[PDB]
Formats: C-alpha cells, structure tokens, sequence
C-alpha cells in the first residue's frame, strides 16, 4: 500500500534541463529501490533510471550521461534530473516503487590468468 | 517465502564464458523481478544484470555487451549468460528477486523546438 505522486512535469525547451519529483508516502519502509519510467507517444513505456537502497544507479542507454537520479530519503522523495533535453524526451514520466526480496546461497565465479 | 538456488559458477579462462543459473520455488507468482549481483572480495554486492515480466532488460556499465539475462516464466528460471570473462569477473554471483508495485498518475514532459 505505496502512494507515488510524481510532479515536475511541464514545457520544456530542447536542450534545457528538468528535475522531476517523486513523493512516496504509505509503508515506505520495505521499499528499497525506485524506479523512473517514460512512456513516449506511440511507445511502450520503458525503464530510464532506477536507484536502490545502497546508492547504486543504473540507466538506459537512452538516457546514460544526461540523466541522474537521486534520493533525499529523510523525506521519501526520489528526483529524475534531466538534461540535454531533446523533443525524443517528450513523454509521461512515471515513478514506480520496488521491494526487493532474498538473496541465493550464491555461486563461484573464478576467472583465471 | 521464496527460496533462491544459484548454480552454473566455476573456473573460465580469461575470454571464456559460463552460464549461471537461479532456479526459485516457492510463492513466486507475485515476483516480477530478478537480478543477478556480484561481490567481488572485500567490496559491496553490486547489480550486473535485471529483468523484469515483461521482458524488460538492464545492465550495469561494467557488463554491457558481454552478459545476457534471460528467464524461463515457465520454470522460474533465470539465466545470466557470462561471455568474454576477464580476471576482474571474480567474485560470488547471486540470484535476487523482487516485487515491483503499482504506479504513479504520472507527469507529463514535453520538449519543443
Ligand atoms: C531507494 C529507496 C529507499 O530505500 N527509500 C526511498 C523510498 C522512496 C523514495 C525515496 C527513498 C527509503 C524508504 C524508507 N524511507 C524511510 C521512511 C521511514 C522513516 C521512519 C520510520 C519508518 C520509515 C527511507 C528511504
Ligand atoms: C521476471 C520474473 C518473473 O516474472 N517471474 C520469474 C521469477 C523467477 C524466475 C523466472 C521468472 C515469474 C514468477 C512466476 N512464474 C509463474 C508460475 C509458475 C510457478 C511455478 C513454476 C513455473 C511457473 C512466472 C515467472
């Protein structure tokens, strides 16, 4: 039971920059990743960036080097900061929570000389 | 409640390759997400490699070109393709799952000129 309210959308000129906002409010405790989506016109949506408990980031290709995003969690708030904006960005941006779960035993990988 | 079992590690060669798999039983049907860590000695367990229901792939810089991840829906497994291991490949590979929520009304971006 996670509320997601994603703001900072708006006009945009190209090449400009946006920050995004996403305010999660419910039982955020078990939550420890969140995502950014888009949904461009005609287009399936697809994943832009995602930020997990630990800090790490990860990106689409689309978007490597001119997107980043961040976390303020005092406040449960993950940001989606845009640059280098190009009319292909135009699109719904969505945030989406994620809970992840255990870990396997794990398994060897050993790479020789 | 849902139990992870990583196999598939062993030693490779420098340019070799290895399949890893994670088989995951239990009450599966509410995950929509796996991902497949590493954690090479004495460092944090990073993400290589996710995938989601619908097909939805994303790498870390690290691997990019070289890895794959796949999944059999039908036998809840994953499959993490190793190709053209380097010695920096080392490390303890696990299998991860996770729950994916709803999403957010979303706000729309458009970008001119
Ligand atoms: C990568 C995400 C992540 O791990 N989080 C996050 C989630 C959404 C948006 C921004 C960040 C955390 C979720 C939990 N909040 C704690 C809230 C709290 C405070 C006091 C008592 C109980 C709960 C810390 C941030
Ligand atoms: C991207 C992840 C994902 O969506 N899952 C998944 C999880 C782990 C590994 C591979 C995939 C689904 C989990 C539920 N199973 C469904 C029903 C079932 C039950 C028992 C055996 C076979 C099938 C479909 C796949």
């Amino acid at each position: 039971q996670v509320q997601l309210v994603e703001s900072g959308g708006g006009l945009a000129q190209a090449g400009g920059s946006l920050q995004l906002s996403c305010a999660a409010s419910g039982s955020t405790s078990r939550v420890n990743a969140m995502g950014w989506y888009r949904q461009t016109p005609g287009k399936e949506r697809e994943l832009v960036a995602a930020i997990d408990r630990s800090g790490a980031t990860v990106y689409s290709e689309s978007v490597r080097g001119r997107f980043t995003i961040s976390k303020n969690d005092a406040k449960d708030i993950v940001w989606l900061q845009m640059n280098n904006l190009t009319t292909e960005d135009t699109a719904v941006y969505y945030c989406r929570s994620g809970v992840l779960g255990s870990w396997g035993l794990g398994t060897q990988v050993t790479v020789s000389s």
